[PDB]
Order: structure tokens, then sequence, then C-alpha cells
């Protein structure tokens, strides 16, 4: 509360190791089904059923461009990726595989750098 603080965690390095995890998220083989926006137009119900659109191309610009104003609305983000992914694909499809491997290999990335 006021003039009451917990210990300052450090957080300077933050923007970086988030910049590290999406390039490795980036370089995995499974990444293609999110390095850029789904295409609006050539895939049909994704602009009316899918709310809040969101890919690693469109991640990285926020985060080089100071949007994210902490570690956490980050996370958000990636997260939403694979939300996104879960509520338009069949667990058993490539793209629905995908994702699920994509989001275990995040949430370890995660916890190893900064839990
Ligand atoms: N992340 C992605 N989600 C979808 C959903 C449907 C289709 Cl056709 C492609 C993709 S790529
Ligand atoms: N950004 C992407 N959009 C799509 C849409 C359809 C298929 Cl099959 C793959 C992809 S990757």
């Amino acid at each position: 509360s006021m003039s009451v603080k917990k210990p300052k965690r450090d957080d300077s390095k933050d923007l970086a190791l988030c910049s590290m995890i999406l390039t490795e998220m980036e370089t995995h083989e499974d990444a293609w089904p999110f390095l850029l926006p789904v295409n609006l137009k050539l895939v049909p119900g994704y602009k009316k059923v899918i709310k809040k659109p969101m890919d690693f191309s469109t991640i990285r610009e926020k985060l080089s461009s100071g949007q994210y104003p902490n570690l956490e609305t980050f996370a958000l983000d990636v997260r939403l990726v694979f939300d996104n992914c879960e509520t338009f694909n069949e667990d058993d499809s490539d793209i629905g595989r995908a994702g699920h491997n994509m989001r275990k290999y995040f949430e370890k990335k995660w916890t190893d750098t900064f839990k």
C-alpha cells in the first residue's frame, strides 16, 4: 500500500529475455502455423469467431515497439496464440498438434527463465 512495498524484483533484463524466448518460438519447426497473422480473407469464419487474433510476428512488433507494459502482458499474447489455435482447430490435426507442442515448449522456457 502507500509507502509499503515488497522488495523490488529486478526487471531490467525482461525485455531482452522475452525477445530470446520469442526467437526460440519463431525457430521451432512447429512454428509455421503461428509465424504470420491468419489470412482473414482466405480462411472462412476466422474473423467472426476469433475476436482477438494474435501471431508471433505481431507479438514481435509489439515487443520491439514498447507495447508490452510488463512480462505478464507478453505471456498473455503468447498464450492467446495457442488459445485461438485450440478454439479453431481440432486437436487431431497438424495445426492442432502444433499448437499443443508450442504451448508446452513456451511454458517450460517461461518457467525456467522467470520462475
Ligand atoms: N494458427 C493457425 N490457425 C489456423 C486456423 C485455420 C487455418 Cl486454415 C489455418 C490456421 S494457422
Ligand atoms: N498464417 C497462416 N495462415 C494459414 C492459413 C492456412 C494454412 Cl493451411 C496455414 C496457415 S499459416
